[PDB]
């Protein structure tokens, strides 16, 4: 049984090769983006594993189809790239990895706390070059500050667990409480007292309809002045071009992005030899505390080795008819 | 009236010293420059000099500042390598200082010392600054479950290892004087180099004593697991730097972070950025992609500003009162 | 007995005019801060205060200085857009300047931003610093056989002009007064739009009138060769910065090299790191690739100081022997 | 006829394309560096193009020639990396590149110069970051100021013309003089003469048992203090070792180097991933009036053309039994 892998990196490479010990699978890896040029590529092999950047649309669809390839296995949770009603009508299966690894999805939302609060980056970019005064590194300690985590899933429980080892005064909003939050000294609350309360916000839910832009001009007034804001979650969950005007007052006072509303056409690319067309994104990367990270919350060893052993799981059973994971329109 | 002559000023000095004079009324003065022989004479008429440790005070300088009148000096600092004591006592001029930083800063640094490299967070903000989104060389490791060895389980240390117990790590301690709350975290105590040879993580936050003087040293380094990171928030002398080099160069040691290095009080609280780095150890440690340098940073939060500044005010205070607290 | 209050001062300052001052004696005052309404007061008994272009000298600040005995007002600038000139008269306080900068200095500066941007070398500095070797991207243009356009070919353009001869480029300019220096340097004479169209380079070195008001606007933009780069060491206001940013984007424009910049005495010379820059277009500006800006550095050479030097303290002497030079 | 292209980057297959429309030739662009097991994509290849950070060493040679193999074409004017005797051994002939662009080298060398004078690699990184601030960045006027060019010929001459429009006073240093470094206006003298009175040292003679070393701690205590050297020569005219200690004791004021005597083994690959193991290059790099650029002063559009074309030029002759561009043993 044959893979060929679009859009590869090193990284996916040695993962893949460790967890194909148990299944002896025949591992191609392309570095290039597929798309409607270099479907071709994928002639003959019965299954294409993708990321976000490849292009998934109904034109290479049906050539990877006519090629006969016969399954698309992404190896991400995400799958907008894929036009899956030319998916279904093609008869090509797409499948999936349902979610990261809350740990290391949680401990880079701590990182990316502790890099603001402390200024890391910035300190490292001082003393690297023999700078090393401190003015404009002064932060704050984490000990007795209050932490809203919006949203309590597995990553949301997970990062709330971390920080009240910090000595935080955790305060939370889900629409479904659970009593593991209670447990670890949580509180919920309305989702507007969480904002007007917190010190540190992190954006833990789910996209749906409901949530999409939750942080938005409105929602950015209500937080605490200073307070700063950290979305690990998806980008959507954010109006970007809002958050602008928040870091500008100092409303907002500190920002950790690892997504971003426009990222699969941005993220895991080197685009630093061209001009960025996106004004918000450039906008963003320019203060002084903001920080972000190219959807780079899953990316340990571990968490990539859960999703290649996912995936390739995935491709088994849709060999043995198994539906495991499989997206549907 | 007290007057107070603050040499090696920065603003997060005058923000926190003037916060905490709100108990006190006393009249600060914020001199940038720092103290040295041909600057003491701004003391002049000043009776209390407040110094932080890359501030001169040897013999020639409190020799000066006692015959301009200063008749205390206050260190905004814990640490008084720069301060000849036997010339200060001789001449009668007491020394007080701040006998410990807070505990949840410090710790609190360390852990984001260990997310920086980690992760590289460092390296990734510089990539995407200049929209190089691409990730490679950028994967980290989960610290859950991870060994993370404790040298020295005083207050920071203890502080650094309930942190590291709250992400699902796995607690290794050493300590001369074991203590229960330790234990009571989930940390195991075994002898140093035992300690060392099991972990992933080691972080030093023990005393520096003449049995502690580069208690990191070469032979120390090869008996860490290969591929470990190393943190220094203690002391610079804990460490033999010039060993450093080497295991990184081989990769013995995967990664280093330090905040605080043998003799900084000459390099650190500077900008020397326009002049070659004359330390070569320091300046190799520098460069490598798997080291985070921060100046003696691991204090500096607004609490732990506030209780310096507040303690210092309150030496100032008692020994005002003819009942002096913290003497050197 | 003349004495002299520098507000804003560098260090470079302190320098220049300390060696300036071999024939003149002055009592030399250097004050970091900034001039404004709350730091006046040093001036209290100074007869002569000396501004760069960010001190604030606006009427509240002179009259001021004027109740505080300051007899003149000297300007270690060509600039003076943050006088009230008006003020000064009406208060009899006299305002001196420096008439132009070294014409090899700033002329250098622009090579200098040229070549950088060709072979971005702020870029490969900045991999090879980190251990990156790799080339991917760099790859510039020969000059030699380029069409370079000098706008304005006053004595700072015609320097820029002869050492662009000087690598075999092209030489095309635009003056509403050509000179034949031009000429013989190989330079041609043509219609500022025919320079935009043809040139494959575009420097900048007109003064600023309301006629050269935004000269680089939308519309020019879209005339230059695509692709082409521009240089303005000259004055902010040239260009209307705003619509560089989607010639930029399009790939229009190639290429970006700014000393100057339109309200600059706002922004530049004071390190802003610390705070978000307020300015969308510049902070839009500073972050693409193919852009570099200088903050008005142009003038910064040794040399060039000790001319603004000299002629400063020549022009205190000349008011103080009752002649006054260079007065606005 | 058929080139397989090792270590290839973008600039090369835009470069060689546009040069193959006059020779029409199949050319096949890998990325990845020839050595003992990559020799095999070469099998069938009746031409291997390669660039210095290639392993031509004797095993890499034998297994091209069994693979059919019949000429090797450097991209490059150097050739350490080839075993030429062992080449010759086996009847593998060796082309290459005579010389690189004059203007090009030159042009990049005035670069460093104006670098490193105005500081102008450390003022980008401040204003990048919004610091405006001029602290440290004060350079010198080139005008007036002496500037030594140790070897006259084609990059050295074009060099000195350059230096010459910018108003400096022009010495040199050749065993060769030439009337065209007179009519510029340039006067020959002495080496130590050279050394001794020039505010700026630019390196262009060839290397030779005579230049190796040229400037050791000797040469570099003879200089004027403070002066600055620049070296886009070759590797070896300087011995970096000796570079340190001037560099710290402020007796060489500042330093461009285009190039490294250990290159071959470092350059041409981004290694920021690894400690980099060279103690001496790594001390270099670090010093705040060093800019090191990883030989890229022939890398211009047109340079890259000229390169091109003389490599495909040399293997049409080949094929038609000219000797043109030869290395021998």
């Amino acid at each position: 049984m044959r893979i060929l892998f679009f859009s590869s990196q090193a990284y996916d490479s040695e993962s893949f090769q460790a967890s194909n010990h148990r299944h002896g699978f025949e591992l191609h890896f392309q570095q290039a983006h597929l798309q409607a040029d270099t479907a071709v590529l994928a002639q003959g092999f019965e299954v294409v594993c993708a990321f976000v950047n490849d292009d998934l649309s109904r034109p290479v669809l049906e050539r990877l189809a006519a090629g006969g390839t016969r399954l698309v296995a992404l190896r991400s949770a995400g799958y907008n790239h894929v036009d899956l009603a030319a998916a279904e009508a093609l008869g090509l299966p797409v499948v999936h990895v349902p979610a990261y690894s809350p740990h290391a999805v949680a401990e880079h939302a701590v990182g990316l706390i502790l890099t603001l609060n402390r200024r890391l980056h910035r300190a490292y970019n001082r003393t690297r070059e023999g700078d090393f005064s401190l003015h404009g590194l002064t932060g704050f300690d984490l000990h007795g500050k209050r932490v809203g985590v919006i949203g309590t899933g597995q990553i949301g429980e997970t990062f709330a667990r971390i920080m009240a080892g910090f000595g935080c005064e955790l305060l939370a909003y889900d629409p479904y409480p659970n009593p593991r939050i209670q447990a670890l000294g949580g509180r919920y609350l309305a989702l507007d007292a969480l904002l007007a309360e917190s010190d540190i916000v992190s954006l833990h839910c789910p996209l749906t309809a409901d949530t999409r832009h939750l942080i938005d001009a409105q929602r950015l007034a209500t937080m605490k002045p200073g307070a700063m804001l950290i979305n690990t979650g998806r980008g959507a969950l954010v109006n970007a071009a809002a958050l602008i005007e928040a870091l500008k007052s100092g409303q907002l006072g500190y920002l950790g992005l690892d997504v971003y509303e426009e990222e699969a056409d941005i993220f895991f690319e080197d685009r630093s030899d061209q001009p960025l067309q996106d004004d918000v994104l450039a906008r963003l990367l320019s203060f002084p505390n903001v920080v972000v990270t190219a959807h780079q919350a899953f990316l340990t060893r571990e968490a990539l080795a859960a999703i290649a052993d996912t995936t390739l799981d995935n491709i088994a059973a849709w060999q043995d008819g198994t539906p495991r994971n499989r997206v549907r329109a």
